Protein backbone atom coordinates (compact mmCIF):
# COMPACT_ATOMS: atom_id res chain seq x y z
CA UNK A 1 0.00 0.00 0.00
CA UNK A 2 3.00 2.27 -0.58
CA UNK A 3 1.12 4.21 -3.30
CA UNK A 4 -0.19 6.50 -0.55
CA UNK A 5 -3.25 8.68 -0.38
CA UNK A 6 -3.97 10.47 -3.67
CA UNK A 7 -4.30 13.99 -2.28
CA UNK A 8 -0.94 14.00 -0.52
CA UNK A 9 1.08 12.27 -3.20
CA UNK A 10 4.18 12.87 -5.28
CA UNK A 11 3.77 13.14 -9.07
CA UNK A 12 6.34 10.37 -9.53
CA UNK A 13 3.99 8.17 -7.51
CA UNK A 14 0.91 9.06 -9.54
CA UNK A 15 2.22 9.63 -13.08
CA UNK A 16 3.27 6.24 -14.42
CA UNK A 17 3.94 4.70 -10.97
CA UNK A 18 7.74 4.60 -11.19
CA UNK A 19 9.86 3.20 -8.36
CA UNK A 20 9.64 5.50 -5.34
CA UNK A 21 12.67 7.59 -4.44
CA UNK A 22 13.31 8.99 -0.99
CA UNK A 23 12.36 12.40 -2.41
CA UNK A 24 8.64 11.59 -2.49
CA UNK A 25 8.86 11.90 1.28
CA UNK A 26 10.26 15.39 0.73
CA UNK A 27 7.40 16.15 -1.66
CA UNK A 28 4.79 15.04 0.87
CA UNK A 29 6.66 17.12 3.44
CA UNK A 30 6.31 20.10 1.12
CA UNK A 31 2.59 19.47 0.81
CA UNK A 32 2.25 19.17 4.59
CA UNK A 33 4.17 22.41 5.02
CA UNK A 34 1.85 23.97 2.45
CA UNK A 35 -1.08 22.95 4.63
CA UNK A 36 0.71 24.33 7.69
CA UNK A 37 1.17 27.67 5.93
CA UNK A 38 -2.45 27.65 4.74
CA UNK A 39 -4.10 26.18 7.90
CA UNK A 40 -5.19 23.18 5.84
CA UNK A 41 -7.61 25.16 3.68
CA UNK A 42 -6.53 23.08 0.70
CA UNK A 43 -7.29 19.91 2.68
CA UNK A 44 -10.86 20.89 3.51
CA UNK A 45 -11.19 22.07 -0.09
CA UNK A 46 -10.07 18.65 -1.36
CA UNK A 47 -12.46 16.97 1.08
CA UNK A 48 -15.25 18.41 -1.08
CA UNK A 49 -13.25 18.31 -4.35
CA UNK A 50 -11.16 15.12 -4.44
CA UNK A 51 -10.15 15.73 -8.06
CA UNK A 52 -8.72 19.05 -6.87
CA UNK A 53 -6.76 17.36 -4.08
CA UNK A 54 -5.34 14.59 -6.30
CA UNK A 55 -5.79 15.18 -10.03
CA UNK A 56 -5.20 18.94 -9.89
CA UNK A 57 -1.98 18.20 -7.97
CA UNK A 58 -0.61 16.41 -11.05
CA UNK A 59 1.33 19.62 -11.76
CA UNK A 60 3.57 21.61 -9.44
CA UNK A 61 1.48 24.73 -10.07
CA UNK A 62 0.22 24.99 -6.50
CA UNK A 63 -0.80 28.64 -6.23
CA UNK A 64 0.48 31.65 -4.32
CA UNK A 65 -0.67 30.83 -0.77
CA UNK A 66 -0.94 34.43 0.41
CA UNK A 67 -3.07 35.22 -2.65
CA UNK A 68 -5.45 32.30 -2.22
CA UNK A 69 -5.63 32.33 1.57
CA UNK A 70 -5.22 35.05 4.16
CA UNK A 71 -1.94 34.40 5.94
CA UNK A 72 1.32 36.02 6.91
CA UNK A 73 3.92 36.10 4.10
CA UNK A 74 6.57 34.04 5.93
CA UNK A 75 8.67 34.15 2.78
CA UNK A 76 11.91 32.33 3.61
CA UNK A 77 9.88 29.12 3.82
CA UNK A 78 7.84 30.09 0.76
CA UNK A 79 11.09 29.81 -1.18
CA UNK A 80 11.52 26.44 0.54
CA UNK A 81 8.04 25.39 -0.60
CA UNK A 82 9.01 26.47 -4.11
CA UNK A 83 12.14 24.35 -3.75
CA UNK A 84 10.72 21.09 -2.38
CA UNK A 85 7.76 21.17 -4.79
CA UNK A 86 9.96 20.75 -7.86
CA UNK A 87 8.73 18.12 -10.30
CA UNK A 88 12.25 16.75 -10.72
CA UNK A 89 13.06 14.52 -7.73
CA UNK A 90 16.75 15.27 -8.22
CA UNK A 91 16.13 19.01 -7.78
CA UNK A 92 14.40 18.53 -4.43
CA UNK A 93 16.84 18.61 -1.49
CA UNK A 94 17.56 15.84 0.95
CA UNK A 95 15.77 15.72 4.29
CA UNK A 96 18.92 16.60 6.20
CA UNK A 97 19.19 19.72 4.04
CA UNK A 98 15.55 20.64 4.63
CA UNK A 99 16.13 20.13 8.35
CA UNK A 100 19.12 22.47 8.25
CA UNK A 101 17.03 25.02 6.37
CA UNK A 102 14.35 24.72 9.06
CA UNK A 103 17.03 25.14 11.75
CA UNK A 104 17.58 28.82 10.92
CA UNK A 105 16.25 31.32 13.42
CA UNK A 106 16.05 33.88 10.62
CA UNK A 107 13.43 31.62 9.03
CA UNK A 108 11.16 31.72 12.07
CA UNK A 109 11.90 35.41 12.66
CA UNK A 110 11.61 37.09 9.26
CA UNK A 111 8.07 38.19 8.51
CA UNK A 112 8.28 39.49 4.94
CA UNK A 113 10.57 40.87 2.28
CA UNK A 114 9.74 43.33 -0.47
CA UNK A 115 11.57 44.39 -3.61
CA UNK A 116 11.40 47.93 -4.94
CA UNK A 117 11.56 49.58 -8.40
CA UNK A 118 14.66 48.95 -10.50
CA UNK A 119 17.46 51.07 -9.02
CA UNK A 120 15.59 53.35 -6.65
CA UNK A 121 17.82 54.39 -3.75
CA UNK A 122 16.27 55.57 -0.49
CA UNK A 123 18.18 57.54 2.13
CA UNK A 124 15.34 58.24 4.58
CA UNK A 125 12.53 55.91 5.57
CA UNK A 126 9.97 56.60 8.28
CA UNK A 127 6.94 54.77 9.65
CA UNK A 128 3.36 56.00 9.60
CA UNK A 129 1.26 57.08 12.59
CA UNK A 130 1.08 53.50 13.99
CA UNK A 131 -2.68 53.39 13.43
CA UNK A 132 -4.04 49.93 12.65
CA UNK A 133 -5.40 50.92 9.24
CA UNK A 134 -2.71 53.57 8.62
CA UNK A 135 0.21 51.14 8.42
CA UNK A 136 2.78 52.07 5.77
CA UNK A 137 6.37 53.20 5.25
CA UNK A 138 7.38 56.47 3.66
CA UNK A 139 10.47 56.56 1.46
CA UNK A 140 12.55 59.34 0.02
CA UNK A 141 14.70 58.90 -3.04
CA UNK A 142 18.41 59.22 -3.68
CA UNK A 143 18.59 57.43 -7.02
CA UNK A 144 18.07 60.74 -8.83
CA UNK A 145 19.04 64.33 -8.13
CA UNK A 146 15.39 65.45 -7.94
CA UNK A 147 14.04 64.29 -4.59
CA UNK A 148 10.83 62.26 -4.53
CA UNK A 149 8.80 61.05 -1.58
CA UNK A 150 7.33 57.57 -2.00
CA UNK A 151 4.38 56.32 -0.02
CA UNK A 152 4.70 52.55 0.18
CA UNK A 153 2.04 50.20 1.51
CA UNK A 154 2.66 47.22 3.77
CA UNK A 155 -0.70 45.45 3.88
CA UNK A 156 -0.84 45.48 0.07
CA UNK A 157 2.79 46.54 -0.67
CA UNK A 158 2.01 49.05 -3.41
CA UNK A 159 4.66 51.51 -4.53
CA UNK A 160 3.35 55.07 -4.93
CA UNK A 161 5.87 57.77 -5.83
CA UNK A 162 5.52 61.56 -5.78
CA UNK A 163 7.98 64.28 -6.79
CA UNK A 164 9.23 66.33 -3.85
CA UNK A 165 12.09 68.71 -4.59
CA UNK A 166 15.12 69.42 -6.76
CA UNK A 167 17.58 67.85 -4.29
CA UNK A 168 17.44 64.36 -2.82
CA UNK A 169 15.72 64.25 0.55
CA UNK A 170 18.49 63.32 2.96
CA UNK A 171 16.18 63.08 5.95
CA UNK A 172 12.48 62.96 6.81
CA UNK A 173 10.17 63.30 9.80
CA UNK A 174 6.51 62.88 10.66
CA UNK A 175 4.21 63.35 13.63
CA UNK A 176 0.66 62.20 14.29
CA UNK A 177 -0.60 65.56 15.51
CA UNK A 178 -3.29 64.92 18.16
CA UNK A 179 -4.63 68.41 17.47
CA UNK A 180 -7.41 67.70 14.92
CA UNK A 181 -6.03 64.10 14.60
CA UNK A 182 -3.85 64.99 11.62
CA UNK A 183 -0.97 62.83 10.40
CA UNK A 184 1.62 65.53 9.73
CA UNK A 185 4.71 64.50 7.76
CA UNK A 186 7.47 67.07 7.23
CA UNK A 187 10.06 66.81 4.46
CA UNK A 188 13.25 68.80 4.79
CA UNK A 189 15.44 67.81 1.85
CA UNK A 190 19.14 68.42 1.33
CA UNK A 191 18.31 71.75 -0.34
CA UNK A 192 16.92 73.26 2.87
CA UNK A 193 13.27 73.43 1.82
CA UNK A 194 11.05 72.39 4.73
CA UNK A 195 7.96 71.01 3.00
CA UNK A 196 5.13 69.13 4.68
CA UNK A 197 2.45 66.64 3.70
CA UNK A 198 -0.54 65.40 5.62
CA UNK A 199 -0.57 61.64 5.07
CA UNK A 200 -4.36 61.74 4.85
CA UNK A 201 -4.47 65.05 2.92
CA UNK A 202 -2.01 64.78 0.03
CA UNK A 203 -2.97 68.32 -0.99
CA UNK A 204 -1.77 69.69 2.37
CA UNK A 205 1.61 70.81 1.01
CA UNK A 206 3.11 73.89 2.64
CA UNK A 207 6.57 75.24 3.32
CA UNK A 208 7.72 76.44 6.73
CA UNK A 209 10.54 78.87 7.45
CA UNK A 210 13.27 77.66 5.13
CA UNK A 211 16.16 75.95 6.88
CA UNK A 212 19.25 78.00 6.04
CA UNK A 213 21.96 75.41 5.41
CA UNK A 214 21.59 71.73 4.55
CA UNK A 215 19.00 69.87 6.61
CA UNK A 216 20.77 66.87 8.12
CA UNK A 217 18.46 65.12 10.59
CA UNK A 218 15.01 65.91 11.91
CA UNK A 219 13.36 64.45 14.97
CA UNK A 220 9.94 64.30 16.60
CA UNK A 221 10.42 63.30 20.24
CA UNK A 222 4.14 69.08 25.43
CA UNK A 223 5.40 67.79 22.07
CA UNK A 224 7.99 69.74 20.07
CA UNK A 225 9.82 69.22 16.79
CA UNK A 226 13.58 68.89 16.45
CA UNK A 227 15.58 69.71 13.32
CA UNK A 228 19.33 69.42 12.88
CA UNK A 229 20.68 71.96 10.43
CA UNK A 230 24.19 71.95 9.01
CA UNK A 231 24.94 74.93 11.27
CA UNK A 232 23.65 72.86 14.20
CA UNK A 233 20.83 75.32 14.98
CA UNK A 234 18.05 73.22 16.50
CA UNK A 235 14.93 75.13 15.49
CA UNK A 236 12.26 74.06 17.98
CA UNK A 237 8.77 73.79 16.53
CA UNK A 238 5.48 72.47 17.88
CA UNK A 239 2.98 70.03 16.37
CA UNK A 240 0.45 72.84 15.92
CA UNK A 241 3.00 75.39 14.67
CA UNK A 242 4.14 73.31 11.69
CA UNK A 243 0.48 73.18 10.56
CA UNK A 244 0.65 76.82 9.49
CA UNK A 245 3.20 78.22 7.05
CA UNK A 246 6.44 79.45 8.59
CA UNK A 247 6.55 78.23 12.19
CA UNK A 248 8.68 80.15 14.64
CA UNK A 249 12.09 78.83 15.76
CA UNK A 250 11.11 78.84 19.44
CA UNK A 251 14.73 77.98 20.24
CA UNK A 252 17.92 78.24 18.19
CA UNK A 253 20.42 75.81 19.68
CA UNK A 254 23.18 76.99 17.35
CA UNK A 255 25.66 74.61 18.92
CA UNK A 256 28.35 73.73 16.39
CA UNK A 257 29.52 75.40 13.22
CA UNK A 258 28.33 74.99 9.64
CA UNK A 259 31.21 72.54 9.18
CA UNK A 260 29.69 70.48 12.04
CA UNK A 261 26.38 69.00 10.87
CA UNK A 262 24.00 67.65 13.49
CA UNK A 263 23.78 63.96 12.59
CA UNK A 264 21.45 62.64 15.31
CA UNK A 265 18.95 63.78 17.95
CA UNK A 266 18.02 60.86 20.17
CA UNK A 267 15.86 60.39 23.26
CA UNK A 268 16.39 58.74 26.64
CA UNK A 269 15.02 55.47 28.03
CA UNK A 270 14.23 56.26 31.70
CA UNK A 271 11.74 58.50 33.51
CA UNK A 272 12.76 59.90 36.88
CA UNK A 273 15.60 61.77 35.29
CA UNK A 274 12.79 63.17 33.12
CA UNK A 275 14.42 62.11 29.85
CA UNK A 276 17.25 64.49 29.03
CA UNK A 277 17.56 64.54 25.25
CA UNK A 278 20.81 64.02 23.37
CA UNK A 279 22.55 64.62 20.07
CA UNK A 280 25.83 64.52 18.16
CA UNK A 281 27.22 67.48 16.20
CA UNK A 282 30.42 67.12 14.21
CA UNK A 283 32.27 64.78 16.57
CA UNK A 284 31.63 66.27 20.01
CA UNK A 285 28.43 65.07 21.66
CA UNK A 286 25.99 67.12 23.73
CA UNK A 287 22.61 67.06 25.47
CA UNK A 288 19.55 69.18 26.17
CA UNK A 289 16.20 69.01 27.98
CA UNK A 290 12.88 70.87 27.87
CA UNK A 291 14.95 74.01 28.51
CA UNK A 292 16.75 73.39 25.17
CA UNK A 293 20.28 74.29 26.23
CA UNK A 294 23.51 72.32 26.46
CA UNK A 295 23.36 70.27 29.65
CA UNK A 296 26.58 68.34 29.01
CA UNK A 297 29.07 68.90 26.20
CA UNK A 298 31.22 65.77 26.36
CA UNK A 299 34.24 65.83 24.05
CA UNK A 300 34.73 62.72 21.90
CA UNK A 301 37.78 63.33 19.68
CA UNK A 302 43.37 54.84 13.94
CA UNK A 303 42.77 58.56 13.49
CA UNK A 304 39.72 58.51 11.20
CA UNK A 305 38.19 55.81 13.41
CA UNK A 306 38.75 57.91 16.55
CA UNK A 307 38.33 61.38 14.98
CA UNK A 308 35.70 61.73 12.24
CA UNK A 309 32.20 63.08 11.93
CA UNK A 310 29.57 61.46 14.10
CA UNK A 311 26.87 59.22 12.67
CA UNK A 312 24.56 58.53 15.60
CA UNK A 313 24.28 58.59 19.37
CA UNK A 314 21.99 56.17 21.20
CA UNK A 315 20.86 56.83 24.75
CA UNK A 316 21.10 54.09 27.36
CA UNK A 317 23.06 53.55 30.57
CA UNK A 318 26.06 54.15 28.27
CA UNK A 319 26.46 55.90 24.91
CA UNK A 320 27.32 54.02 21.72
CA UNK A 321 28.73 56.16 18.92
CA UNK A 322 29.66 55.32 15.34
CA UNK A 323 31.66 57.42 12.91
CA UNK A 324 31.85 57.60 9.14
CA UNK A 325 33.57 54.47 7.79
CA UNK A 326 34.83 53.42 11.24
CA UNK A 327 34.52 49.72 12.13
CA UNK A 328 34.47 50.38 15.89
CA UNK A 329 31.72 51.73 18.12
CA UNK A 330 32.73 53.92 21.04
CA UNK A 331 31.08 53.15 24.38
CA UNK A 332 30.97 56.45 26.25
CA UNK A 333 29.81 57.39 29.73
CA UNK A 334 27.36 60.23 30.28
CA UNK A 335 28.74 60.83 33.78
CA UNK A 336 32.39 59.77 33.60
CA UNK A 337 32.81 61.31 30.10
CA UNK A 338 35.28 58.57 29.20
CA UNK A 339 35.63 55.71 26.75
CA UNK A 340 34.33 52.81 28.83
CA UNK A 341 34.92 50.14 26.20
CA UNK A 342 35.20 49.47 22.51
CA UNK A 343 33.48 47.04 20.14
CA UNK A 344 35.10 46.68 16.73
CA UNK A 345 32.96 45.15 14.00
CA UNK A 346 35.97 43.49 12.34
CA UNK A 347 36.62 41.69 15.63
CA UNK A 348 33.38 39.79 14.91
CA UNK A 349 32.66 39.79 11.17
CA UNK A 350 36.09 38.36 10.32
CA UNK A 351 35.14 35.20 12.25
CA UNK A 352 32.82 33.88 9.52
CA UNK A 353 37.78 45.11 3.11
CA UNK A 354 34.18 46.27 3.43
CA UNK A 355 31.77 46.60 6.31
CA UNK A 356 31.66 49.46 8.79
CA UNK A 357 28.93 50.30 11.27
CA UNK A 358 26.21 52.37 9.59
CA UNK A 359 23.05 52.23 11.71
CA UNK A 360 22.59 51.55 15.42
CA UNK A 361 19.05 50.59 16.39
CA UNK A 362 18.65 49.77 20.06
CA UNK A 363 16.36 47.19 21.58
CA UNK A 364 14.84 48.03 24.97
CA UNK A 365 16.91 45.98 27.38
CA UNK A 366 18.53 42.98 25.66
CA UNK A 367 19.77 43.54 22.11
CA UNK A 368 21.64 46.10 20.07
CA UNK A 369 21.18 46.14 16.30
CA UNK A 370 24.24 47.01 14.21
CA UNK A 371 24.07 47.83 10.51
CA UNK A 372 27.26 47.03 8.67
CA UNK A 373 28.60 48.73 5.57
CA UNK A 374 28.30 45.38 3.83
CA UNK A 375 25.37 43.02 3.75
CA UNK A 376 25.53 42.06 7.43
CA UNK A 377 23.60 42.85 10.60
CA UNK A 378 25.16 42.23 14.00
CA UNK A 379 23.12 41.64 17.17
CA UNK A 380 24.80 42.50 20.47
CA UNK A 381 23.56 41.42 23.87
CA UNK A 382 24.70 44.75 25.26
CA UNK A 383 24.95 43.72 28.92
CA UNK A 384 27.05 40.56 29.23
CA UNK A 385 28.69 39.29 26.03
CA UNK A 386 28.60 40.90 22.64
CA UNK A 387 28.21 38.50 19.72
CA UNK A 388 25.01 36.49 19.32
CA UNK A 389 24.53 36.01 15.58
CA UNK A 390 25.68 37.88 12.49
CA UNK A 391 22.86 37.69 9.97
CA UNK A 392 24.00 38.26 6.39
CA UNK A 393 23.46 37.22 2.74
CA UNK A 394 20.04 38.93 2.65
CA UNK A 395 21.14 42.37 1.42
CA UNK A 396 24.21 44.11 0.06
CA UNK A 397 24.50 47.17 2.31
CA UNK A 398 22.23 48.20 5.17
CA UNK A 399 21.17 51.78 4.48
CA UNK A 400 18.78 52.66 7.32
CA UNK A 401 17.64 50.32 10.10
CA UNK A 402 14.94 51.55 12.46
CA UNK A 403 12.25 49.87 14.51
CA UNK A 404 8.56 50.73 14.34
CA UNK A 405 5.10 49.57 15.42
CA UNK A 406 3.11 48.72 12.30
CA UNK A 407 0.51 46.26 11.11
CA UNK A 408 -0.82 45.45 14.63
CA UNK A 409 2.18 43.18 15.36
CA UNK A 410 4.25 45.94 16.89
CA UNK A 411 8.01 46.09 17.51
CA UNK A 412 9.27 45.05 14.08
CA UNK A 413 12.60 46.00 12.55
CA UNK A 414 12.43 47.68 9.14
CA UNK A 415 15.90 46.61 8.03
CA UNK A 416 16.56 48.23 4.64
CA UNK A 417 19.34 47.06 2.34
CA UNK A 418 20.44 47.04 -1.28
CA UNK A 419 21.14 44.29 -3.81
CA UNK A 420 23.73 45.39 -6.38
CA UNK A 421 21.39 46.98 -11.00
CA UNK A 422 20.84 47.91 -7.35
CA UNK A 423 17.58 46.47 -6.00
CA UNK A 424 16.87 48.18 -2.67
CA UNK A 425 15.03 45.54 -0.66
CA UNK A 426 13.22 46.12 2.61
CA UNK A 427 13.01 43.31 5.14
CA UNK A 428 10.70 43.28 8.15
CA UNK A 429 12.26 41.28 10.95
CA UNK A 430 10.56 40.53 14.25
CA UNK A 431 12.34 42.31 17.09
CA UNK A 432 12.30 39.05 19.07
CA UNK A 433 15.24 37.72 17.02
CA UNK A 434 17.74 37.85 19.95
CA UNK A 435 15.43 35.70 22.04
CA UNK A 436 14.67 33.38 19.14
CA UNK A 437 18.30 32.72 18.19
CA UNK A 438 18.92 31.37 21.69
CA UNK A 439 15.52 29.77 22.29
CA UNK A 440 15.86 27.67 19.15
CA UNK A 441 19.50 27.03 20.06
CA UNK A 442 18.65 25.64 23.49
CA UNK A 443 15.64 23.73 22.18
CA UNK A 444 17.69 22.06 19.44
CA UNK A 445 20.33 20.97 21.95
CA UNK A 446 17.55 19.64 24.20
CA UNK A 447 16.14 17.52 21.38
CA UNK A 448 19.64 16.33 20.44
CA UNK A 449 20.23 15.31 24.06
CA UNK A 450 16.95 13.39 24.17
CA UNK A 451 17.71 11.72 20.84
CA UNK A 452 21.20 10.65 21.91
CA UNK A 453 19.79 9.46 25.25
CA UNK A 454 17.11 7.21 23.76
CA UNK A 455 19.36 6.06 20.91
CA UNK A 456 21.64 4.38 23.45
CA UNK A 457 18.59 2.53 24.81
CA UNK A 458 18.10 0.84 21.43
CA UNK A 459 21.32 -1.18 21.79
CA UNK A 460 20.86 -1.70 25.55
Amino acid sequence: TSEGTPGFRAPEVARGNVIYNQQADVYSFGLLLYDILTTGGRIVEGLKFPNEFDELEIQGKLPDPVKEYGCAPWPMVEKLIKQCLKENPQERPTSAQVFDILNSAELVCLTRRILLPKNVIVECMVATHHNSRNASIWLGCGHTDRGQLSFLDLNTEGYTSEEVADSRILCLALVHLPVEKESWIVSGTQSGTLLVINTEDGKKRHTLEKMTDSVTCLYCNKNFLLVGTADGKLAIFEDKTVKLKGAAPLKILNIGNVSTPLMCLSESTNSTERNVMWGGCGTKIFSFSNDFTIQKLIETRYAAFSDSNIITVVVDTALYIAKQNSPVVEVWDKKTEKLCGLIDCVHFLREVYSGRVKTLCLQKNTALWIGTGGGHILLLDLSTRRLIRVIYNFCNSVRVMMTAQLGSLKNVMLVLGYNREIQSCLTVWDINLPHEVQNLEKHIEVRKELAEKMRRTSVE
